[PDB]
């Protein structure tokens, strides 16, 4: 039962842009219901201008999926009616975690890194459980609520799979090319396989500490690339069975590749071996800051989609 809860333009102040880009404008501010006193950091999105169309389907989806224990997913607080509509979910202070891994590079440990790739294969369980094809898992649609948490965020490609339904076909609208599966490239098919697929890439990015995937080639060749055998490299820090699951991940068989509920296992077994998994120099010497940490507070400081060519 998908509800959205109307919030009142006036129950938001200090409302300030975080950033725009091609998910529209995200901004921060305040919330404080009328009723109560209790002041609610929150993000705030609005699309790119149709735009109004869009959102709601965005909305209706993230209403869809919203769950009592939901940890590594975001949740839709609500909507806000202004000269434009808006969507309304907890602010994740800490930012994009594509954004993130490449400014904090030196402090990033091999446990935040697999702790994260964890995190995320929960998360995308979590949507399969429900019939949720995301269609546009990246590093740049992952949030950090701390260091030690991460979520899922924008659903404006995600599809919801009837009770018969194995697959979703597209039509012609813009699509993260560089992160596709494959067949999603050459077919317009879009699974939770294909899922795995944008989920080995955007482990990758973690990997690298946000690399740009396939730098310098242009969308238009790789679909020729992935047919001649070609795939992201290893990562420097990645040991062989770390690189093995990306490069299952990959696979040209949907069905051989890997399944979230595998990749949480797989992923927390190294998580308990972190620096037999990943090769860090001075890992140890690295922290970055925790929610049990006293000074903690001191933190909270105040061309990727493009038109398909094929299928
Ligand atoms: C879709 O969930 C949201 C809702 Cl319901 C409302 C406002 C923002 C989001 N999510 C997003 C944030 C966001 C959510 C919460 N806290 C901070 C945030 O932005 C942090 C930085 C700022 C710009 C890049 O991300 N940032 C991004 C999305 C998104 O959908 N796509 C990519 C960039």
């Amino acid at each position: 039962q998908a509800l959205l809860r109307i919030l009142k333009e006036t129950e938001f102040k200090k409302i300030k842009v975080l950033g725009s880009g091609a998910f529209g404008t995200v901004y921060k501010g305040l919330w404080i219901p009328e009723g109560e006193k209790v002041k609610i950091p929150v993000a705030i999105k609005e699309l790119r201008e149709k735009a109004n169309k869009e959102i709601l389907d965005e909305a209706y989806v993230m209403a869809s999926v919203d769950s009592v224990d939901n940890p590594h997913v975001c949740r839709l607080l609500g909507i806000c009616l202004t000269s434009t509509v808006q969507l309304i979910t907890q602010l994740m202070p800490f930012g994009c975690l594509l954004d993130y891994v490449r400014e904090h590079k030196d402090n990033i440990g091999s446990q935040y890194l697999l702790n994260w790739c964890v995190q995320i294969a929960k998360g995308m369980n979590y949507l399969e459980d429900r019939r949720l094809v995301h269609r546009d898992l990246a590093a740049r649609n992952v949030l950090v609520k701390t260091p030690q948490h991460v979520k899922i965020t924008d659903f404006g490609l995600a599809k919801l799979l009837g009770a018969e339904e194995k697959e979703y076909h597209a039509e012609g609208g813009k699509v993260p090319i560089k992160w596709m599966a494959l067949e999603s490239i050459l077919h317009r098919i879009y699974t939770h396989q294909s899922d795995v697929w944008s989920y080995g890439v955007t482990v990758w990015e973690l990997m690298t500490f946000g690399s740009k995937p396939y730098d310098g080639i242009p969308a238009s060749e790789i679909s020729s690339i992935l047919e001649k055998g070609e795939r992201l490299p290893q990562p420097p820090i990645c040991t062989i069975d770390v690189y093995m699951i990306m490069r299952k991940c990959w696979m040209i068989d949907a069905d051989s590749r890997p399944k979230f509920r595998e990749l949480i296992i797989e992923f927390s077994k190294m998580a308990r071996d972190p620096q037999r998994y990943l090769v860090i120099q001075g890992d140890e010497r690295m922290h970055l800051p925790s929610p049990t940490d006293s000074n903690f507070y001191r933190a909270l400081m105040d061309d990727e989609y493009l038109i398909p060519q094929q299928g």
